[PDB]
C-alpha cells in the first residue's frame, strides 16, 4: 500500500506514535516518507546481508525474522514479511521498542539525515489530526 501522508498521519496516531519518546507525529511521517516513500511494501537489502522492511525500514539485522540474516536477532518477535502489511500494526508497535532502544529515532538513518532538525510539522499540514 502506498499511503498518502495524512492518511499515514492518521494510522500513525491511531496507534500512538504521536509524541511516543517526544517525537512529534511529524518525525515519524517524515521518517517514513524518506524511509521508505510511504510504501508499506518497500525491502532495501543492506550491505551487511540484513534488509530493511516496511514503512519504517525495520532491519532484519535485530528486529524481526528473514530467514537469510546469519547471527542476527527478532526482537520484536516477528516475521519480517508481517512489517510489509497494509495494515501497520506490526511496524508501529516494532517501531515504539526500536526508539525506546537507546538512541532514539536516530536509529532511522534517513531521519536522521534528512529530518532531525528540520521543520518536521510541515509533514501533517493540513491534516485532519
Ligand atoms: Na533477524
Amino acid at each position: 500500500k502506498v499511503f498518502g501522508r495524512c492518511e499515514l498521519a492518521a494510522a500513525m496516531k491511531r496507534h500512538g506514535l504521536d509524541n511516543y519518546r517526544g517525537y512529534s507525529l511529524g518525525n515519524w511521517v517524515c521518517a517514513a516518507k524518506f524511509e521508505s516513500n510511504f510504501n508499506t511494501q518497500a525491502t532495501n537489502r543492506n550491505t551487511d546481508g540484513s534488509t530493511d522492511y516496511g514503512i519504517l525500514q525495520i532491519n532484519s539485522r535485530w528486529w524481526c525474522n528473514d530467514g537469510r540474516t546469519p547471527g542476527s536477532r527478532n526482537l520484536c518477535n516477528i516475521p519480517c514479511s508481517a512489517l510489509l502489511s497494509s495494515d501497520i500494526t506490526a511496524s508501529v508497535n516494532c517501531a515504539k521498542k526500536i526508539v525506546s532502544d537507546g538512541n532514539g529515532m536516530n536509529a532511522w538513518v534517513a531521519w536522521r539525515n534528512r529530518c532531525k532538525g528540520t521543520d518536521v510539522q510541515a509533514w501533517i499540514r493540513g491534516c485532519r489530526l
